[PDB]
């Protein structure tokens, strides 16, 4: 399947990211952590901790359920229900003492644009960052890619009045056509809503683009400097020689395209290796 060579490729993007950034040792916040599916790509990496806080209890209950059929675990897990980005982490976390905190490493995977639905909840996801970040830390994730969706829309005349594209397995829809009257602009870098369809994987589900000059200089105000924002495809071209061998044999099959090299081939190729980039900062200062 095209969905399923994206899911391993995209899989294989986290695998690499997190090693990266992530030491033995380390204590790890995930921010938007869904069903809790990287848990063993933290254990790889021989973290200490892993916190993962979700919006959805379903989605932690579900990740609860993932975790307690797990064995043999050498990190202490805690899964809780909380926002994340529209009020402080201490809200969510205050009934959980046990989380070691500040961590080393603060991650999001699929989700941060989601705090792009205005000013104030891009910065009140930063300030629970960089509160919850030991100086020196890394913060990282991957997030659809601004550029990429500036391009495409580029392309897309002012009659559209709700811009799109895409493909047989994924489509883009935006609300209006504001960033085409506005001279190929966004009106502002918050709140520019677009529904994101892929194939067995996301339902039309409205989300927000995350300009990347606007995420890193707000990143910047409360104290975190831009380490990584290599988009998927050329993060994956340069980090494969390290991994092609790493990885299990069956993430590396999947990897193989026809000509016997790796990443993706075909109409999953534009959705996986283009929308998407990879972002990291590491905190420098404090925040007062
Ligand atoms: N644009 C966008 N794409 C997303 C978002 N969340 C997930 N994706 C995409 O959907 C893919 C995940 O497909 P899923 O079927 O959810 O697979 P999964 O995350 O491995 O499985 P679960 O652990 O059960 O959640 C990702 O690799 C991304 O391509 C999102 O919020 N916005
Ligand atoms: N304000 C919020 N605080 C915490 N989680 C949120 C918030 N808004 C959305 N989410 C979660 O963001 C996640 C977005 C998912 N696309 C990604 C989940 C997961 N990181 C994955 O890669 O599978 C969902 O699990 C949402 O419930
Ligand atoms: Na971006
Ligand atoms: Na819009
Ligand atoms: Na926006
Ligand atoms: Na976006
Ligand atoms: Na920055």
């Amino acid at each position: 399947s095209p969905i399923i060579k994206l899911r391993n490729f995209n899989n294989a993007i986290k695998y690499i990211l997190i090693d990266k950034f992530t030491r033995a040792g380390d204590v790890v916040l995930e921010l938007a952590c869904g069903k809790g599916g990287d848990l063993r790509k933290y254990g790889a990496a021989g973290i200490s901790q892993f916190i993962g806080i979700d919006i959805s209890n379903a989605s932690i209950t579900e990740a609860l359920k993932r975790y307690h059929s797990m064995k043999n675990l050498e990190y202490q897990v805690i899964l809780i229900t909380g926002d994340c980005f529209g009020e402080s982490l201490g809200v969510a976390v205050e009934s959980f003492p046990e989380c070691r905190f500040p961590c080393d490493i603060v991650s999001c995977q699929f989700a941060l644009h989601y705090a792009f639905e205005t000013e104030e909840k891009a910065r009140r996801m930063l300030l629970n960052v960089v509160k919850s970040l030991k100086i020196g830390g890394y913060f990282f994730g991957t997030i659809p890619d601004s550029e990429f969706i500036r391009y495409k829309m580029n392309k897309i005349p002012e009659s559209v009045e709700k811009p799109s594209w895409g493909n047989s397995i994924y489509k883009v829809t935006f609300s209006n056509n504001e960033y085409q009257k506005n001279g190929n602009e966004f009106p502002s870098p918050f709140g520019q809503m677009y529904t994101f369809w892929l194939e067995d994987a996301i339902d039309n589900v409205p989300e927000y683009v995350i300009p990347f000059e606007s995420f890193r200089s707000l990143a910047d105000e409360y104290g975190m400097e831009l380490e990584l924002q290599k988009g998927f495809n050329e993060f994956f071209v340069e980090e494969i020689p390290n991994w092609v061998n790493r990885f299990s044999p069956k993430m590396r099959e999947g990897l193989k395209r026809s000509d016997g090299r790796y990443g993706v081939e075909g109409v999953e190729k534009e959705p996986a290796a283009y929308f998407y980039t990879t972002f990291a900062f590491r905190k420098v200062r404090d925040y007062q």
